């Protein structure tokens, strides 16, 4: 889940 969210940096 972090790296899903992540990805907007």
């Amino acid at each position: 889940l972090a790296a899903a969210l992540a990805q907007a940096l």
